[PDB]
């Protein structure tokens, strides 16, 4: 196999450059090393604004439980039908080659190369969110980001933004828990966070929860065997799931679903459509649906797990996107920084191609590999055989209950009682790992009203808690 | 064909948004409607910083002649060998839609998919330039190119550049005859304007110039001729190459060397690797190599025509760069544009991807389509399988006739010797042309010391060409 | 003034590469060559996807008449008031150096650097659209853009897409009467196309439509004419527009505002919100609102007219969009094209820049000239000193009628009628213009199925004109 | 102060969307969300190839000693002068947000702002380097950068790449000491690496290599010692610096220089431009030139330490490259890559921007904050207000030494010599803890062909170190 250069010139020496003499200056008419030290110096591309740290494989999806009842997606008709997926796992705030024993919500994407399209789930291992609304968003990853002038995170400032959208409460209950941090990807479950809308063959819509179960258990870290693993080991999950892959040792995990009829949305204390908000096994059950098996690792890091782009709102007929105003903003998010981070014309990469043939009247970008060459650009046309709309594949109406349009906030916000309820199902356990995380994370806010905020917070969920973190801080929030 | 999203998703409705309400505001969770509408909006591509306007198609070039003798270049071996080429023809100042009337050198590009590799002709229709270093380039376009306020291109701003470099005298004679609007792409010669190496399987090298020789003959306009046509139609020569591909009126034009031995290039009044000096027919004899037939017109413009790269530093073994100093800038600088204008992957777009195979090291950057997936990206490397140097490609070695290096003006200048032969080489009608189109250009310049030096430097080169000029301006020349 | 390299280096020789040897190949330690070209070879921007041909001048809007009874927008408050504009003026489908003598509406932009923000008037010379529904745009673009082949416009692609989509009559009517080709930009009138929401200090909001009327009258161009200045410059508007600053003539525009109740938005034979249709003078009358004045051009194209952006979209306090299907889809489409266009951080270049500053949470992004300092990246947050919302500046509600969200075409298309009623308003030499444009233009479609449509959608506007371009083209339409 | 977008509009509610409904979807109009998610969406821009982590701040440098006799350099002429520096300081091979305690050489990054322009020094703490030639540095990088798919750093494949290139062996004497793990940025050393050229007044010209001496003492840490620092704090090194900056414990360096005439070069057993090779200061003399101060960290880490881009060959008059290979190619690289990832226009951004005023012809690019608005854009030119070149500035000639110029690898490799002294000028205690860590990097090798190679190449330098390695591992060295 020859060397060559990317203009396929086959390469006598890769060791020395062409100089003006032995001993003199390198020459500008070095094709050779330019073409090489150009390439090099463009190797990278920007990271994922949040998840940047991550790890991915190939399997395949296998469904056991149809769904016609409940949705017309192509793919779930029948039991035993396998899809190709690629997925994800990552961690969310800091960079690329952060440690995996951070606390953080652990990303769970799984992309599914379908006969009618990709789709895409993104998800996190925690069920809940911080925040409710889109706008939100980048003021609370600015707020749990590295400070802008030191570069190091300080709950100072995350701990500031979360007390002041006192949302964030459920949530918080979740990530201190020892959930915060994953022993590893192949240990950890899945959620979608969101309800979704699917849509059966007769237009029937109901709203669903996806919940992703390992066959391995969910397994997590102390905060003190989190710091001896990062001593040793700074990619341990990575390491683990690429191993256990290459062994043979195949994740795998079961896919259930939550429904819940859009005429029983006002039967709770609190709104479904919020994502600050779980739906309890207890009062919402499961339902198998089928099973991934990650089999085959990549082959190129770069070109598989760094290139993909996921987004929940890419969705396959069958499925809509719910009224949920987190996952809205979302929908756009997604796909407009994959058009910064890999490119306009991202959907043409290998990792990225849907499975289903993409014929359509869009033209051009750049880098346009996979330019479709007819000539005919523009539809409507005169032309039978170009691609042409399946009116049966609209998108259906769905509902609208308001008169009016603007800015306006939920009503039932709920923002303490579940998050107690939370805390009231924990084991002990589970309750003693979570105060000792809160309280040394909590004894490092330099700002006492912060404190207090959190506390008080805390104690409208669940008293107890809330009387315990005061001692530990020692706040008294009595006077309060 | 169903029509598709570029997710897969066959389209319902490719003509009504999804809105809330019948007559109610556009959802965010419209993807179709976004998808297609953010790509739409990330069409364009820069444009070439010069040469944006052009033409091209796919084509043959045919070797008649073996060229052993000069050169061990593999595709020049045998008579009969044929090799798929790629071409591009070209206006310089003007942008994308620019009239083709203008008067501009014409750019003349084809990229020969060779056995051993891309090699790229990169020439103009006129055997000269304005400038001999590359230094000057920016400075030469940025006088030619648009006042940068006013966005029309002026007279008045060129001639103070060129009259202040005042071996731009010889190119502003054959600029300036009718040749500076050739009447097709069709019916234009092309010249390398440098001269190259050509290395032997011996190891002797020679210094060349390539030309290219149109069957259907030079034709030009006149001003007026321009004027008439530039009404009617801006593409006309694009619109009457692609009409007669397609008509099967296949252009060609023939290629020739000239050769001259490096112990001989002290013989002359000029430095023959002075790109302001022509190699006369009659000092240098044409060698017949072979012709070019251009016989398919691109399926598409944009990611053919418009994504193409070329670089006249593109060499096959057996081709070397000469040290003309334009040449050597041209090296570097347009590998260097493409990496920005097209993207660091370039290379691996189908119009500029090699026949011959590549195999590097090379790794990564924006939109990888073609990404090599061998974890081996490092040489030298334990592995006999992985790519490996091929000694006898290495570049030979050339002679350094100097003991400094730095910035050091070329000795024989010759400003207007050659300049003046190229005048009296012309037929009286030529020079008449010569004459109306100098007086029509020197009169729109409103700077009569600019005016004065014009008339000095043609005086130089042809006192009755200078007498002329003056005459019809009229600014005698007697006192400076 | 010393000239420098981009590192402030005193620069000595500007005229030579340093080489190794006076006549020796090039050094690629020449960091003050390579730094230069490497400069100009990225001085290249993507033009405009649509309108790249263009030209902008700074002038000043002087408010006459107060506007307060129908909106709140500050500068509006009172007469007397003068804004800062900087306006663009365009073309359409081709690109940069496209003649300026071709048919196409043209481009009308104004952005006005208000006390509470930019306001960007975005609108056309002629009053209609050829399209109402965003999800149409890019097929619409594609078939009047280029041939993807040929690079050439080509009528029997654009007339198969109006043929096929035949809400575009009306605008027909309009862009082949002489008015699809103005004698300049300073000889043009402007039309909002769309209207707008106006929401006044007690909340009570009217749709509106605004209305630009040159001092100079509307001036127009024969086909004849076009193709006669055509042959002599094909940068004439732009040409004229700056010479007429230079000498004071300033290009100056009356600003009118059209005013209708959204409770009488049911009593026409059209949707007011339908781009297709116009609002008649005399059945919403023209309420005069203020001037325009352009009294200085750009000291720099690139930076000021290539580089800026506007976005009917946006929009300051007082102003809100209607649901206007065309006008949502642009809200998105314009500052999304932008970022891609010009950068991520476009709003933070001159030409863009507020004159109310700018105090938010949003950071980084590539070219950062105008980063805000402050650590506090998020809010809430603890500081009483950071940037804080401002409640009566929240956009109030506007009503909601419909009880289903989807894809859903408009009632009153009224594809032919309001077309008729415009071409019969027309002058007898209007219709004559007409005639012959459309004629022209018919007799360049190759497809017969094409033709026939397009005179059947005409006869269905008007039986005279139908019947007309029948006898002329010629076909007999008895059948259909 | 009131929160804006970036259009300056007030916002009123920056904590809902605006939605079809309080429970309804969200809205394509909603512009101010749109305009935050965008850029938002936007925020991030490629990291570095290699040093992607950094620690930066601001400070002072005080010339001490006149080096007058040796440059012409404008800020080194007179004691007591002070020039305002930042300074960067890096990690290689990881990732932004890797840790601070893997093993690596670490970058010494300083911009000087000076009168006559920037100079940057960018050096490592270790004085020499693995390679002699830029030709190999993409494959150096390649073989230490994480495996590219299981995206985990290799010792299997570097010392692959290391063994096969044995000039390696003097850099893996130094790294595989506890000085591959400075205990923080304060507390290690700097080194040019290479030598320069410094050109005094009358063009007389030396070789000089430049050297770093902390203040705090250079200190060190263990493997085990940097396992523990893993565990606690993987920012500890950035940390540590920033804090002793903000609490007054300025970091401080003395600069001294090192003189070598260029009629010495052939009187030792190493080529003194193989970046392989130290110039021990026991050979050569260090002598004083000054002092640096870091006493302001940054306001914005984004825009001040991210953002900046330095090149060893940006260099003030007085100061030029030597013809080191390796040195040769970073004149290119460094500025090409910033091109790249920091944007054509680079040299505008604050951090970048040279003290000296900046004025020449150079135009337009991406983002053109710092666009010069004179319409004389060319030089030559008429008008002498305009910058003008400043002979006396022009880099002085330099001597060439051969008779060819091609690909020809340097005479006195010397691979093992010196590595061979540098082992033996080693303590005790240094000696202990290289093989400690040489053996334990060997001990992950999977290839007994390279660990034989590695124990072969220190054998040949030092053959006790060689028996030590053997009996270690355990390999028997002996047959060879
Ligand atoms: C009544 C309908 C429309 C009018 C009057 C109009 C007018 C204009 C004008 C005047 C410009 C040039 C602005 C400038 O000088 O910078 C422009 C550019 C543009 N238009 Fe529109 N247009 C219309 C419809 C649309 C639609 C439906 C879309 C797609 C949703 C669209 C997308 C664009 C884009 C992407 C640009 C490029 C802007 C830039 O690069 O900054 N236009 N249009
Ligand atoms: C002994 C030799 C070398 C030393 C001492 C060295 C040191 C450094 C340092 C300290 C940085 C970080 C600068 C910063 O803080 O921003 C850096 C970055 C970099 N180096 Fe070198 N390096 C060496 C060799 C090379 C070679 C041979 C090349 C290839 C031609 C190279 C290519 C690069 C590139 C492309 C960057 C990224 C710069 C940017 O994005 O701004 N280095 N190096």
């Amino acid at each position: 196999k020859k060397l060559t250069t990317n203009q396929g010139v086959p390469i006598g020496d890769n060791q020395n450059s062409r100089t003006a003499g032995r001993r003199g200056p390198t020459l500008l008419e070095d094709y050779q090393l330019i073409e090489k030290i150009a390439h090099f110096d463009r190797e990278r591309v920007p990271e994922r604004v949040v998840h940047a740290r991550g790890f991915g494989a190939h399997g395949v999806f296998k469904v056991k439980n149809s769904m016609k009842k409940y949705t017309k997606a192509a793919f779930l008709q029948e039991e035993g039908t396998e899809v190709p997926v690629f997925a994800r796992f990552s961690t969310v705030i800091h960079g690329t080659h952060s440690p995996e024993t951070l606390r953080d919500p652990r990303g769970f994407s799984v992309k599914f190369y379908t006969e009618e399209g990709n789709w895409d789930f993104v998800g996190n291992n925690l069920p809940v969110f911080f925040i409710r609304d889109a706008m939100k968003f980048p003021d609370m990853v600015h707020s749990l980001k590295p400070d802008p002038r030191t570069n190091i995170q300080d709950p100072d400032r995350y701990w500031d933004f979360m007390t002041l959208r006192p949302e964030s409460t459920n949530m918080l209950m979740h990530i201190f828990t020892d959930e915060g941090i994953p022993a590893s990807y192949r240990k950890m479950r899945g959620s979608s966070v969101h309800s979704f809308k699917w849509v059966n063959a007769h237009g029937n819509t109901v709203y669903i929860k996806l919940r992703w179960v390992p066959k391995e258990g969910v397994h997590n870290l102390s905060a003190d065997e989190a710091t001896e693993v990062q001593g040793k080991d700074f990619n341990h999950a990575s390491n683990d799931t690429f191993q256990a892959i290459e062994n043979g040792d195949f994740p795998e995990w079961d896919l259930f679903v939550q429904v819940l009829d859009p005429a029983d949305v006002e039967n709770f204390d609190f709104d479904p459509l919020d994502a600050t908000k779980d739906w309890f096994e207890d009062v919402i059950p499961f339902q198998h649906v089928g099973t991934m098996t990650l089999n085959k690792n990549v082959d190129n890091y770069f070109a598989e797990t760094e290139s993909v782009g996921f987004n929940p709102g890419v969705l396959v007929p069958g499925m809509l996107p719910s009224e949920d105003k987190l996952l809205q903003g979302r929908l756009f998010s997604y796909s407009d920084t994959q058009r910064h981070r890999i490119g306009p014309n991202y959907q043409q990469l290998p990792i990225n191609c849907p499975f289903a043939q993409v014929n359509n009247y869009q033209r051009d970008g750049a880098m346009p590999f996979k330019q479709q060459t007819s000539s005919v650009n523009y539809e409507p046309n005169r032309y039978q055989d170009e691609p042409k709309q399946t009116p049966e594949y609209t998108e259906d109406t769905q509902p609208l209950h308001d008169d009016i349009h603007g800015r306006l906030e939920i009503e039932k916000t709920n923002n303490f009682g579940q998050a107690g309820e939370v805390y009231r199902r924990m084991t002990e356990e589970e309750q003693m790992a979570l105060l000792n995380n809160l309280v040394n994370d909590l004894q490092q806010v330099r700002h006492e009203n912060t404190v207090l905020l959190a506390i008080c917070n805390f104690y409208r969920a669940d008293a107890s808690l809330g009387e315990k973190l005061s001692e530990a801080l020692n706040v008294d929030i009595k006077p309060f």
